[PDB]
């Protein structure tokens, strides 16, 4: 007593709109740092059938029967988890449950400190994730900042973690956590020393490796594995995974870590498990570990090099001088320009990025700078030679952006009216097109 | 720089028991209350590309950009939601983004009281779900007991809700919150007389409908629409949408309460949007709204009063002695066996239902009853005269586990030791896998 006709015909409305969304992502030039591109076999994993069944609680712990196939997926996932991540099964166990990155530090946290509990992230203008305790003098604007008490540290003028800053306010805080891992960091993260901090107040030591996982998992960056009491990953960044995320517990590290954890995310936050995203997961943890996912992972990291270096002879400055992984921070301060008015502007040339904080903003206003990544363009098959052509088309966009803001004003609203049919952007938004619609795509 | 290749040949370890998974569903007499079986367009959305978006924040007011065909799909699914619901546009809104039920009530509830706030519910053994404010005396189980504070309320003897017991309470408690609508009650509420109670207290009315979604929408259960300030709602279960969740709100009893709701939703518990939830539910939300799906939800409870009926003419009891509803209640007393013992031996029969207690169950140790829902079966085309083989395998499954503990006894390590080889049960399975294999199947 069902349709069994196909979305197009079932739903022109939004099979159209759907068709649209496939053709902007085809023709546009993806530097947002946190996106990517599935292959079809995760797709098929999240439009899979299994999504059909509860299975509430865990593996040979179900609730309901008829769990055995689901059982052995959600085992499967774990498996290849904490295998792609170099981690002995006796020593670390994993999650696979939580439905995205939010929830799962969330439920990690609320595992190791539970209600009222102390900890410590870095602020969201500095680089840090929203659930690593963000608020503002204004509101408790995370959950983490509410539901736990937290502090949030800064990173030095140079945009790098300022660890005897940490140090200090660890010391004064006294905090049972400390988050580490970010949203827009640039450079690597000495986990050795978070651990050193944390052991001596006695804290756990969190790594949030959402932005990075790949580079952890290929042995290409530092691996906090070796320092960190829980490392929690999403699956749709640079893991190139559906929209998901684990949760890593040392168990040897900590005793009853793993009750805890499990926990926390069923039943203490929530019901049951979306099954398609763990088939999926598991899907993508089985190419992680594959060598051909290892070259994947250098190219990105080459291609990032290779964008600063362009951007750099262009006379771009970057916060910190460079890279070392696949995310990039523009300092537009010597343009005297915002990072909201080159987003306006790549937007209307089919290049996606973002606005970014610097260290030298106060606040999250008006943020001076822009974030690029590579992942997405990596996946879609661009080389180091490909990365001078988005060199040269973001400064192009800066300096439209520059001579818009020189007609029209510094105020935004004013701005916007600039862009609209203006020749240049045409121009440019072709050659993105042109450039951008012909890469692979899977 | 991706793998091309369809599920089968990347994985075909995953694929295989995928493909069992499917076998195991269109082999069973799925009697899950909560449980449903989606289409193939909701299924097409769900791998569908948009999910490759990052975009958080809401509609027109988004961190990012290139949100133009992901903004018109989500004003698009809260404008079918709101026509499903029989809610006018300019008096109530709805969110969207929650990733589950979990998640929607979590966030429901924190924007209506916040951290240390007052609610109420319905306990989970007599029929509430977790996310009410679940606890028990060992630990705060539900982070709805332990980030708010809860009171929870009871059913009487015969299985009704005790309006009398829950204004004692009420007005003792004085909570902000008071919360209706159920995971396993087999009955319409009187969400009147709820109003009434929290008018009383000045606490909200929350009414979580995701098992009855599809009778409120189609107008043949009383309407929470017209008393309730705040209703949830999953998408997966009668309603046959994908795994997701809405949250209404209503304007116009209380102003101020759409930004409490859209932020404790974003930035507060969740970061990016699924986009892809997002699509499959709009285009169920539009199924939803045609008279076909109407005839579909009123073949549910004709088909869930059919089966009432011939389990009691075979002398099998029901909680409330009936159902209003898609589901029903088995007490299990008389014939001295445990929901326990019959989940096992319908387990070994391809038949799904689960365990319940009963309002006799002080505890949730020992249930004394099983649980049974229309939907899923419903969706497969079996009409009335099809709940008479049904009651029938369940009969025979009663009778089988009665013997089946005279004859290895009432510890469960035992009783579990009588089911495998046994004669009567693979002969039990064979015609309900021949009759269940048979249905049609999305
Ligand atoms: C959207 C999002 N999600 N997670 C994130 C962010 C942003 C970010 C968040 C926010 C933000 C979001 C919700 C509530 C309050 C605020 C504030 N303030 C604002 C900005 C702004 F700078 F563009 F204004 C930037 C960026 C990657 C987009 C961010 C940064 N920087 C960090 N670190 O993490
Ligand atoms: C799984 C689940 N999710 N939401 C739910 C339930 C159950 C339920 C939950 C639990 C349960 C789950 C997690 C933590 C503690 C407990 C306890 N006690 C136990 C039982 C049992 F009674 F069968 F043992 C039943 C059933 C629909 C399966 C339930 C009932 N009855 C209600 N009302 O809501
Ligand atoms: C370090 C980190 N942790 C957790 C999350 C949460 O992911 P969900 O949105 O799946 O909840 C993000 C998202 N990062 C946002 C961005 O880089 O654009 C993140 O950067
Ligand atoms: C009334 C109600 N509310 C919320 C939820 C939570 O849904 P998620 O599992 O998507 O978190 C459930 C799940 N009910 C479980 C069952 O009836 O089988 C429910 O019954
Ligand atoms: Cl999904």
């Amino acid at each position: 007593m069902f349709n069994n006709e196909p979305l197009e015909q079932i739903d022109k409305e939004l099979h159209d709109i759907l068709a649209d969304e496939e053709k902007r992502q085809r023709e546009t030039i993806n530097l947002i740092a946190s996106e990517n591109l599935t292959n079809g076999a995760v797709r098929e994993c999240l439009g899979n059938r299994v999504s059909n069944k509860y299975s509430e609680g865990y593996p040979k712990k179900r609730y309901y029967g008829g769990n055995d196939f689901i059982d052995k997926i959600e085992e499967l996932c774990q498996k290849r988890a904490l295998e792609a991540f170099n981690v002995s099964d006796e020593e670390w166990g994993v999650n696979v449950q939580p439905l995205s990155g939010s929830a799962a530090n969330v439920q990690a946290l609320y595992a190791l400190v539970g209600v009222k509990g102390k900890i410590m992230g870095m602020h969201l203008c500095s680089g840090g994730h929203l659930t690593h305790g963000f608020f503002d003098e204004k509101k408790k604007v995370s959950i983490t900042s509410d539901m736990f008490e937290s502090k949030l540290y800064k990173c030095n003028s140079q945009g790098y973690v300022d660890l005897d800053a940490v140090r200090e306010m660890a010391l004064s805080f006294k905090p049972k956590v400390i988050i580490c891992g970010y949203t827009s960091y640039p450079r690597d993260i000495d986990y050795q020393q978070f651990r050193q901090i944390c052991d001596e107040v006695n804290a756990y030591l969190f790594a949030d490796i959402s932005h990075i996982s790949s580079f952890v998992a290929c042995n290409i960056l530092n691996n906090p594995f070796l320092h960190a009491d829980v490392v929690t990953t999403t699956t749709h960044k640079i893991l190139r995974g559906p929209r998901s995320a684990l949760i890593f517990f040392n168990k040897k590290r900590n005793p009853g870590i793993e009750q805890k954890i499990n926990s926390a995310v069923f039943p203490s936050f929530q019901g049951g498990p979306h099954n398609n995203k763990i088939a999926a997961v598991a899907c993508q943890l089985k190419e992680v570990h594959s060598p051909a996912f290892k070259e994947y992972t250098q190219q990105v990291l080459l291609n990032s090099k290779a964008l600063a270096k362009a951007l750099i002879s262009k006379q771009i400055d970057l916060v910190t001088n460079g890279t070392d992984n696949h995310l990039i921070v523009v300092d537009l301060r010597k343009f005297s320009i915002t990072g909201s008015k080159l987003q306006e502007t790549c937007n209307a040339i089919n290049v996606s990025l973002n606005k970014n904080t610097i260290p030298s903003d106060v606040d999250c206003v008006s943020p001076s700078g822009v974030r690029i990544g590579t992942p997405a363009m990596t996946t879609r098959g661009a080389k180091e030679k490909d990365m001078e052509f988005i060199a040269d088309v973001l400064a192009r966009a800066i300096k439209i952006t520059v001579d818009l803001q020189e007609q029209y004003g510094k105020k935004l609203v004013d701005f916007k009216k600039g862009l609209p049919g203006n020749a240049q952007l045409q121009q440019l938004k072709q050659e993105v097109v042109t450039w951008a619609g012909a890469l692979p795509f899977p």
